[PDB]
This record gives structure tokens, C-alpha cells and sequence, in this order.
């Protein structure tokens, strides 16, 4: 009935076409939704078996009978384009929405409504295009999911997007904007750092995909989700974000359009001058869309619409008037059918992710948390994103990050080697920077998303820390290299503090570790001389 290719000659079966696209409505009731694959509104069904189940039925998508309160940012003579700011309307305690001339449309407003109460379908301004055809707004607008929401200009990588997750932000940082995946396999932390990722990230709204990898998932979205608040605010997550669901039970082709129904929706909130988080786990459920096509994509090229995803994902200078930038960020989870890989990231084109955080059940079951595997994991936003670190927040960032780096890789290599020969015939200098690796691994790496304090790492706390533990370093591999024993070093109480320092809000304190360690070692050089 609504296709992306035109109807012009009409095919065998009773088929009405409709001159149109498969599309979605845009706001504002997009907030503390819940939808399936094509934006149909939810059914809650009775537990019965299992606990919870859903399915998309026809209806509006957002509602035509609840009053918005408008407020005009335009008057009657002001020339206007697509993306330009018409009025205000708050959706939510958290989330103004912006209400923004179509794209496509540009011209003179004619006529705007004064500040009120309105429904959606009231025409809320008109705007006269050069040609003199006279357009109505209104408070939503319609775009074809499949088609990529216009903007002026695709800004490069440049800013992080803090997740405020230590290994995260300073070893595999992810870009405003930028495309990052993670493991979908069970039981290793994936259900906390995904938690984690969509409560504390600085985007301001959240669009989530999946909701049926688990046969109970259902009703852990529909049950607690409304339960769970925004740590910024105190008030509920719900209220910035969009959830939209893909079930076992739900047909096919809703969930392959799914994404591209998300990501439009990301995109519309990312115009008003948002930065939008777009987080995927429906990939079990998404992957058995795979399909029969007998007859006549093809065996000449794999389903490469995925990189096109992908590639809707960005940082824009947005459409309007005034300078706007907003971002879409991906978060998607993948897996494999089987237990190796099996080519999955270099399947989909020449890696078209450029972050993969590489969550380790073995990381896991040794009860290293957040359990992210810091020799496999990769970002290729390093570079991009220093450069706002070394302004902001701290010069020496990268340096420190490669410092850091360099020595887990040191550690992992000597481990390996002392599997082998043992540990015995390790020299002091090995033994000091397998000491401080551990630090490293054990009091900045290792995160606990359950405390009060260390749920969340700011910047500033961030490179602190880091400092604190390279100038540990500095100092053992000086005092070793002056002849301190290093079961001395590793008896320095400091050690204590600087175990406990993720706990400490106050960064102040956490900074006069450096002077504290500095004098310690000193008291060391006093009891060997020199």
C-alpha cells in the first residue's frame, strides 16, 4: 500500500497504492513513547505465560486530543528556513521542544499563533514561499524514515561525548556523533554499562531500539523503565527518551525499519540543536529479519544499507538561520551465532565503526568491572577528540592516556613470559611496572557503577587521577632506580589513598596525592640516603 519505489504501473494482487512513503511524525509526544519498528503506539497484554509480550497496532502515533502550551520565537515579517525556530513548546520537565519550519520550506511568516494551548493538528503559522504559495504549520511534521534529514554541513570528529566511564573516556573515547559497538553477548555487565551509557552520557535525549533479546525483556522495559530517573535532574529517564521495541512475534519487516525509524527521530531531535544518543541491542532479533528471496540482496554484494545507517550517524552544523550544531551518536550492540567472531566487524564494509568497546565475560568472571577488554577494544577518535581535552581540561591528556597505555601492554606481555619462566627471576624494574599496572587496572580502570560517587567520573576527576597514578610511576621507577627495595614502595601508605581516591568527590583532595606521594618517597630516600 505505501512504497519507497513509485507506483506508476500497477502489479498482480489487489494492491491500492498511496503516493506516499513510509514516514514518521515528529513531536511533541515522540518523548516517553514506545513504539515498534513503523511507530505504531503499544498494546500491554496479559502476563498469561512468561510475564509480558507487545505488539504494534494501528493508531496515531502521537496523540491528536492532548493541549501543548506554544510559545512563538518568530512575529509576523520575519523571513524563515527549513530547521529555523518557530516556537517552543516544553514536552517534558527535562526536554524543550523546539518547533521548526519543515525542510523544504523557506519564505515569509505571515501569520503565527500567540502563546496558548494547542493540539497538534492546529495550524500554529503560515509562511508565504518566494512563489507566494501560502504553507501551514503545525507542531509536527512528517519525514520519510528511509531518507537522511537534511543539514548544512557534516562537522568532523572533535568533541568526546563523556560518558564519565574512565576506560571509556580516556582510552576508547567515543565522538559527539560518532558510531561505537559493543558485545551483545550475555553475562558479562552488558545491561549495566548500556544503563550506565544512557543515564550519564552528555546527550540530552536517548533514542533505544531494542527491547526482545530476552523472552522477559518486555517486561523489564514496560515494568521498570518508568521507575528509573536521570541522575542530572532527579526526574525520570523516560522523559528524555524514545523506546521503540523488535519482538520474535512482531513481523519482519517492522524491525528492518526499525532502525532507520529511530535514527530519523535521533536525527529530528539532533536538529533542533541537540546532541541525541542512538542506542541499538536489537541485533538477534533484527538478524533473523534475514529472509528468503527466491527469485530473479544478492550473492554480487552482501546488505550494505547498514553502512548507510552508520552513515546517517554525525556532528551537523544543522538547517536554519542561526548557527546550530547538534549530533547523533551510535551506540549498536553486535554478536556472533557462534562463540568465535566469525567476521562480523569486517563483514559490514571497511569498518564502518570506528569505537568498539570489547566487553570479556573472562574480564567479567574475574570481577574486573566495567569488564572491557583494554587490549582489544580500539577507538579511532583518539586523535579527533584530544585536541578538546589538551583546551578544556588538561594539556598533557593523550600523553598521559599513552603513557597509561603503554604500560598494560607491558604488563600483559610479561605476564605471558612469566607464565612460562615463573615470577621468581623478575627483575625490580619488571616487578615495579607490573605494580603499577595493577594500580592502573585496579584504581582507574575498574569502575563501580553502583556507588554513590564513582558511578560517574567528570573530566577533571578523570585526568587528576591519572596524574596521581603516572606520578606514582615516576617516583617508583626513580627510587628503584636508586636502589629502594621495591616491597617498600609497594608498603608506601599513599598507595592506600590513591586505591580510594574513585570514592572522593572532591577533586582538591584527590589532587594533593601528588604532593602527599612526592613526600612519602622522600621519607624513603631518607631511610636508604642519597
Amino acid at each position: 500500500q505505501v512504497y519507497e519505489e513509485t507506483a506508476g504501473v500497477r502489479p498482480g494482487e489487489p494492491v491500492v497504492g498511496t503516493g506516499a512513503s513510509l514516514s514518521v511524525e515528529l513531536g511533541p509526544r515522540l518523548l516517553t513513547s514506545i513504539y515498534d519498528g513503523i511507530q505504531r503506539p503499544l498494546e500491554v497484554i496479559r502476563e498469561k505465560t512468561g510475564d509480558f509480550i507487545a505488539r504494534g497496532v494501528t493508531a496515531p502515533a502521537l496523540p491528536r486530543d492532548k493541549k501543548w502550551h506554544f510559545i512563538p520565537k518568530a512575529k509576523v515579517g520575519d523571513k524563515v528556513v527549513g530547521g529555523d525556530i518557530i516556537g517552543e513548546v516544553p514536552e517534558t520537565s527535562i526536554i524543550v521542544h523546539k518547533i521548526m519550519v519543515p525542510p523544504g520550506i523557506e519564505g515569509e511568516i505571515v501569520e503565527i499563533a500567540e502563546e496558548g494551548d494547542y493540539t497538534i493538528e492546529e495550524v500554529i503559522a503560515k509562511v508565504k514561499t518566494p512563489s507566494g504559495e501560502i504553507k501551514e504549520l503545525k507542531m509536527y511534521q512528517r519525514w520519510p524514515v528511509r531518507v537522511k534529514r537534511p543539514y548544512k554541513e557534516k562537522l568532523p570528529p572533535e568533541v568526546p561525548l563523556i560518558t564519565g566511564q574512565r576506560v571509556i573516556d580516556t582510552f576508547f573515547p567515543q565522538a559527539k556523533g560518532g558510531t561505537a559497538a559493543i558485545p551483545g553477548a550475555f553475562g558479562c555487565g552488558k545491561t549495566v554499562t548500556q544503563h550506565q551509557l544512557a543515564k550519564w552520557s552528555d546527550a540530552q535525549v536517548v533514542i533505544y531500539i531494542g527491547c526482545g533479546e530476552r523472552g522477559n525483556e518486555m517486561t523489564d522495559v514496560l515494568e521498570e523503565f518508568p521507575k528509573l530517573k536521570d541522575p542530572k535532574t532527579g526526574k525520570p529517564l523516560m522523559e528524555r527518551t524514545v523506546l521503540i521495541a523488535n519482538t520474535s512475534n512482531m513481523p519482519v519487516a517492522a524491525r528492518e525499519a526499525s532502525i532507520y525509524t529511530g535514527i530519523t527521530i535521533a536525527e529530528y531531535f539532533r536538529d533542533m540543536g541537540y546532541d541525541v544518543a542512538l542506542m541499538a541491542d536489537s541485533t538477534s532479533r533484527w538478524a533473523e529479519a534475514l529472509r528468503e528471496i527466491s527469485g530473479r540482496g544478492y550473492p554480487a554484494y552482501l546488505a550494505s544499507k547498514l553502512a548507510e545507517f552508520y552513515e546517517r550517524a554525525g556532528r551537523v552544523v544543522t538547517l536554519g538561520s542561526d548557527y546550530r550544531v547538534g549530533s547523533v551518536s551510535v551506540i549498536g550492540a553486535v554478536s556472533p551465532p557462534g562463540g568465535d567472531f566469525s567476521e562480523p566487524v569486517v563483514q559490514n564494509t571497511l569498518r564502518v565503526v570506528k569505537v568498539f568497546w570489547a566487553l570479556d565475560a573472562d574480564l567479567a568472571r574475574r570481577r574486573h568491572f566495567p569488564a572491557i577488554n583494554w587490549l582489544t577494544s580500539y577507538s579511532l577518535y583518539v586523535d579527533a577528540v584530544k585536541d578538546w581535552w589538551h583546551k578544556n581540561i588538561d594539556p598533557e591528556w593523550k600523553a598521559m592516556r599513552d603513557k597509561a597505555m603503554a604500560l598494560l601492554q607491558k604488563e600483559s606481555e610479561l605476564q605471558e613470559i612469566v607464565r612460562i619462566v615463573g615470577p621468581d627471576a623478575l627483575p625490580e624494574r619488571e616487578r615495579a611496572i607490573l605494580l603499577v599496572a595493577r594500580m592502573l587496572r585496579e584504581d582507574y580502570l575498574q569502575q563501580d557503577a553502583f556507588d554513590e560517587v564513582d558511578t560517574y567520573c567528570p573530566p577533571e576527576k578523570q585526568v587528576t587521577m591519572m596524574r596521581v597514578l603516572l606520578n606514582f610511576y615516576d617516583k617508583t621507577m626513580e627510587a628503584i632506580n636508586r636502589g629502594v627495595p621495591l616491597e617498600e614502595i609497594a608498603k608506601l601508605p599513599v598507595r592506600e589513598e590513591i586505591g580510594r581516591m574513585k570514592f572522593e568527590r572532591d577533586v582538591s583532595k584527590i589532587r594533593s596525592l601528588i604532593d602527599k606521594t612526592n613526600e612519602q618517597f622522600e621519607e624513603l630516600f631518607k631511610k636508604y640516603g642519597a
